[PDB]
């Protein structure tokens, strides 16, 4: 059972999310926004996400804007849910076909802030506290054809602006960039968790900004999910975070969390939750960006949606057991993880007390410990048998 | 032909590469080190790197590794080659199996520390002015055996330490981290160009740090290499570069640079060379961290060395035919490449100026300007012919 | 210039992708096929192939179909372009989610195969020659959901009655699979030139059937093109073949062709052309499945069209130029190349005159001969300069 | 708990890695044969196989081969273990660097047949059953240095050679092509499955041919590995199987089987235990082709070597509750999984009978049938739930 506890979020163009990939229509009808509400409240999750377009047509007058509006807060009401995060559609309408901040057209520069701007307020009137910027259209297709340095800038220049916009307005958001490394463009900027992180720390105001890794993205590149996250805390800057499942460097699948890269789902919801100090490494919302397979009907679509629940507790539930294991703990001391928490060099030690340490190299046998075993297959055996319930 | 101003280098490790592989025997002997120096002369290139076992076998005495390091120098001597960056080798000896710095036994890390200082002796006695850090054992086979967090701490600890040391005795290194996403570890930490740079950051004094980026490690992960040393540029973080040729994502190929992807070779070097003045973009050494394939004997070795040198400079003379292109320059006019250089805000606008801006959004007609091509494909296409020597 | 002896044929899906992917709207309105034709006419093609639905739009009555259809040969007729292939769509419509030939529903198989012999009937009248088969939601998302065997056997019982029909109707067509790995589904069947080949084998009148590969879809696997192609011409499968270029493992891109692998475009242009008794080793059509960059528009449509065309004839002369050069040759003779082709044996030679042979074992010099080198870089290099236009 | 009926089979040269890598030293003293022998059979193996050269170094005198064999002999003898296939080692040697049966130089060729013919001798001898035939060195790095077709003339007339032999000595053995995409070559030829059987089908025996594919090589091409082992099973060219562990495509893992792709391993043993008629899909030997982890002293390869067989047990009885459970029945039954195995057209139905069929076009309703779904995400959830040991 999930619990508002639990944080569960759901895109409402998950869940909504019509079948029409590149290949074919769609195979399902539109879903009407309130009827996600009621769902979603009704298998357990705790808030619900959107671009501004999913929610309200793209070019709806302000009397029909409105009235959409006020009928999505009717529901959230009536539910109790919430909306933790929003975001900017800034890649279907045609003139976004070279990217929103980073289109070589400026134009279509001013327009795509513009776009966010609005989306802002809407997001600080229902609550939400992180804006996701997935930067879709921003790349190329061919290298001439991009000026990745001026685009840069102008990315820069554009969340600068966004930054002081929030703080002015005294809206409280944490901006999360989501990174990809292709699909729809050739290549798309900051392809990766590492370059978003570093292009970040190179706005005007850092702390305000982080990332929101999804599962599928990092994957299709065949990284580490799971370090890459690992990585991502050890900087503080997890503000986010999308769980899907993909299989490998393909398109981009967004199948339900844990039915691409299982083990890595598992070493992911063991890192999440087994934290320091028995609470959780990561406190936001665990949000499912992901799509109900073009083969099912919306019965398909509830089933789909309980099934990332599921597994995501199914997975807690295991690593749990298996950092609780007297025999892990035994495998864990004999394979010296905790040991990598020890720093090398003793109190106060510096490069001289180093250097005169005969001990560190002259007198250091290497051969001998060369030989000794670490016991990691023994330890990796002893996690698949907890996630596969066999201990 | 090349000069001693085209600034080309070369490992010792690449030439004298003996192709002993995963699957199977050295093909070829020993190359020595002062021959090394004297081929190399011979070819072209202005500097030579090494790997401190490259020069001096693990393990000599002290008389010995006295001995090979004068005859080092006296090549150095009458050639006229310099050494303009150092490495040390953390990966070879059994003793590193589970990395150097973030080896889960302390022991190992403090004889990592140890093995490293000792190079920078050295490489400052030869004049080196960068120090590649490549952590090849660093990162795991499986998630429950390896810490991240406590990885990075250790990986930061370390450097620190060096950063310290070398301040202090006035070498003045600058250190270039080397990412790879694998190989020879199922993952390794700090996989991409972007890792590398994120986490350098983090390091006490960051502008002593920066990046040794590998065409065919970022190639491994299908990633856009280009691009990715253009943000690489964009931080200022581009200390030295490693050029060869890959594949796609299977083992490391170490191939000439050029032997792999054609095309991404051409736009690297226009980047680096069509730089903001008429100028450079960058100034260091076009080293070539290359193997000569396991099939050639030391003819194929020489030849090899020369087929990098060669692929430069005939990309180079192709990039800047490419730039003074008349077609070309209409062909980037129409494509709007240089609009993007345009700051998206008119000096003195903010938000608020923006918000007023009814042309910017409430005025603006998106449907007009998604209509209008950029031209990309044409761009592309004289792009390519200029490589093809077909204009 | 193009002749209509190159025999550069394109799909009417190419010139005419509207460019909806799966992540935005079309960025171009509908091309009229009589349009298609005449503008295909004026670039050179010698013919125009397309999917019953490119054509005549899902669910046309009977008089708009046979309106369509007579307006569509007077433009041949006016223009001079024959139809060399025709493919039927069974891929967008909803029903085709789960397959056409081996969907799980025995309903919509027979559904598929009705609406292939239509498409065979009206292929026969307009003269084509070649039926393509493309499977493209024949596959999975899920291993427990589809029976691989079954599959087969479904796969294998609709091509035999369609070879059946074909013969019988005497419309003396050819089937070509073309196989690719994924996208649409998770994981297509027949994902290989290689699993096509061995499945065609397999079926009744397996002279009847051949392959069609497409240079992207060999690609997405990170597979050696060029080198499938040379098995596919070793078996004599190759029935016809689509160019178009790719940058590895990632979505399906349908570049213009040599805009992707440019090393490996040359090869494959150098292995269909330069073949024995100096004719070409395939004389079929030479046709284009690629796509216009969404970022253009009709300019940069019929630009891009061009372009294949450009590519091929670019690459073709200097293929020529690379086999025509005396140091080829001469590198060629070093590397071996052509002792290949002599068998290994003596003529009249079996297993007991090898025994026998105390020079191939007994008294072989493994050492000796381990030792010289295959001179592979050097001949590498020279094909490069001649792609280069260096040579 | 293994019992022999489970046919667990180990190479020599597993758990005999001495974790020599391409980056470094072994880690690992040399295992002695016979112990192997020994070892082996305490965990439960059933047989082991072996490379000539893993066996008896290479180029030791008959005196000394005599002796090794003989003491193999004893140990098998006195523990009960079989030799159901050998191997030859075509490519540690450097004179197989271009190859064995397909190097550019015809001595190499011929002493290549001569190598294997001797471990022909050896393996009939020891019982053995199947020849296993990897061809490691068997490709290019460079596309001009190999001549594709004649390869596959010169693969082909050594192929031919040795069931001649084996057929006229009356050793009754079956052979079994082992595809690998790439390493150590840049490309090697028959990469994946479909391409090895659709070679092996242009013999002169092809029935005495088949194929032995390993689970990361095809996934080193990013392949479903079920999927090709299901298409392998339905041309019945599954002749032996390698079961290990790999993550996509990078270098060969070789780890432990199901330590890769999880669920991949689990639809594999459904596969090959759940066959028709209740009884399993394959009978041969069940064969761990992978590497104890270079992290481990010998405990870690004991444990490594357990961990295999464990892996296989702990699926099989996963996958036999999978299929026992009423919900997983209902579940296949709304997905129609088994309505795949019924004929499309009816019994004695033609071309004419289904052209006269309005319910198969003119009455379908496509639209209707194209919204039903097939219930696909549902079914995966099962039978992870039944993998997890949650059901
Ligand atoms: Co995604
Ligand atoms: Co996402
Ligand atoms: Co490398
Ligand atoms: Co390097
Ligand atoms: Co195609
Ligand atoms: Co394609
Ligand atoms: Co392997
Ligand atoms: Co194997």
């Amino acid at each position: 059972q999930a619990t508002r506890e639990d944080k569960f979020s759901f895109g409402l163009w998950t869940v909504g999310w019509q079948a029409r990939d590149a290949f074919g229509d769609a195979t399902r009808t539109a879903l009407d926004p309130v009827e996600a509400v009621h769902k979603l409240a009704e298998i357990g999750a705790y808030g619900i996400t959107f671009h501004d377009d999913d929610l309200v047509p793209f070019g709806s007058d302000a009397q029909t804007r409105d009235g959409i509006i006020a009928g999505f807060k009717k529901a959230l009401d009536e539910t109790g849910l919430i909306v933790p995060m929003v975001t900017t559609n800034l890649f279907t309408h045609p003139v976004f076909k070279d990217g929103g901040f980073t289109s070589n057209d400026r134009s279509v520069r001013r327009y795509a802030i513009r776009k966010v701007l609005r989306q802002m307020d809407l997001g600080a009137e229902l609550g939400a506290k992180t804006l996701v910027l997935w930067g879709g259209r921003e790349g190329a297709e061919y290298d001439s054809a991009k000026d990745v340095s001026a685009a840069l800038d102008r990315y820069r220049e554009a969340l600068n602006l966004l930054a002081q916009y929030s703080e002015d307005r005294g809206y409280g958001l944490r901006f999360a960039i989501e990174p990809k490394p292709n699909e729809p463009r050739g290549d798309i900027l900051l392809p990766t968790a590492g370059h978003a992180i570093a292009f970040v720390q190179e706005l005007e105001r850092p702390e305000l900004f982080g990332i929101n890794p999804e599962t599928g993205h990092e994957q299709m590149s065949n990284l580490n999910f799971t370090q890459g996250i690992a990585q991502a805390l050890w900087h503080k800057k997890l503000f986010h975070i999308d769980l899907n499942g993909q299989h490998g460097p393909k398109f981009d699948q967004d199948l339900v969390f844990g039915h691409g890269d299982l083990l890595n789902a598992f070493s992911l919801v063991d890192l999440l939750e087994n934290g320091p100090d028995g609470a959780p490494a990561y406190d936001g919302p665990r949000h499912f960006d992901y799509k109900p397979s073009r083969t099912e009907d919306y019965d398909g679509v509830w089933e789909s949606a309980k099934a990332n629940i599921r597994m995501y507790l199914l997975l807690k539930e295991r690593a749990k057991a298996f950092r609780a294991d007297p025999e892990v703990q035994e495998a864990l001391a004999a394979s010296k993880v905790a040991e990598l928490k020890t720093p090398t060099l003793n109190p106060g030690e510096g490069y001289a007390e180093l250097l005169a340490d005969r001990s560190a190299f002259e007198d250091y046998d290497a051969d001998a410990v060369g030989a000794k075993g670490f016991g990691f297959v023994k330890l990796n055996q002893l996690a698949i048998e907890h996630l596969l319930g066999a201990r």
